[PDB]
């Protein structure tokens, strides 16, 4: 599968969990990454990333690397909308134009530097 939040749970519920994260930390950016099948990296436990609006993709690329705790010899890359944003890009500017109708964000990481 790819996502069970929309399948397993309703679309509102999701937007709900955010409604609170917004009332609690409206200065954050709950990015919802999704394992990239294409890649061959080891799956994660869950997909959740609460970063500030002052952090850049760079950091994120690292955060994820934590969830997968990849080796220092490997190199993972983040992708959005079947794209590959820079590390300088701000998670606020990106999510700003990458934001979904549900609010959350949809990104995917892959051990390879390819969009698929």
């Amino acid at each position: 599968m790819k996502s069970t939040f929309k399948s397993e749970y309703p679309f509102e519920k999701r937007k709900a969990e955010s409604e609170r994260i917004a009332d609690r930390f409206p200065n954050r950016i709950p990015v919802i990454c999704e394992k990239a099948e294409k890649s061959d990296i080891p799956e994660i436990d869950k997909r959740k990333y609460l970063v500030p609006a002052d952090l850049t993709v760079g950091q994120f690329v690292y955060v994820i690397r934590k969830r997968i705790m990849l080796p220092p010899e490997k190199a993972i890359f983040i992708f959005v909308n079947d794209t590959l944003p820079p590390t300088a890009a701000l998670m606020s500017a990106i999510y700003q134009e990458h934001k979904d109708k549900d609010g959350f964000l949809y990104v995917t990481y892959s051990g390879e530097n390819t969009f698929g």
